[PDB]
């Protein structure tokens, strides 16, 4: 039920609707920017993912679904960077309607926001189905733990 791709992999969701706290540039070159809108599931290529500019705990990847939608799950991947794999091992999920106010996701009846189990390599998919689904227009992925660098490729599930 529900559990459908919301538009990241198939590019249904436009680039302008995907932003982040910051992003990385290989060799400091603007052309080699690991843009937030590259964080699409199964994205192929050489700069095929979002990588934060810095590795801090306050980085985030924001997705503007364009409208209020039912969000039931999420899927993430890391990505390779030359001779190095990079991926987010753990993360939190926040959501809202206006993209300025956020609600940290948390399992039903629980203190402290949920820290989701993430990836363990560069291409394997990690899917998490929310115990309690929610409705929102904006969703943010907040990496908590990472391997080498904060790097993501995402797909949001719902209907």
């Amino acid at each position: 039920v529900c559990t459908e791709p919301l538009g990241l992999k198939d590019n249904t969701i436009p680039n302008k609707q995907i932003t982040a706290s910051s992003y990385y540039k290989t060799w400091g070159l603007s052309a080699f920017s690991w843009f937030p809108y590259y964080a699409r599931l199964d994205n192929q290529g050489k700069f095929n993912a979002w990588t934060a500019q810095t590795n801090s705990a306050s980085e985030w990847l924001q997705i503007d679904l364009g409208s209020q939608k039912r969000v039931t799950g999420i899927i993430t991947q890391g990505a390779r960077d030359f001779g190095h794999i990079q991926y987010v091992a753990a993360y939190r999920v926040a959501y809202g309607d206006d993209g300025v106010t956020w609600t940290e996701y948390k399992d039903p009846g629980a203190s402290e926001s949920k820290i989701f189990p993430g990836n363990m390599d560069n291409n394997s998919h990690k899917k998490n189905i929310f115990e309690t689904p929610f409705q929102a227009r904006f969703v943010r992925i907040q990496p908590v733990a990472w391997h080498n660098r904060i790097t993501l490729r995402v797909e949001l599930l719902g209907c």
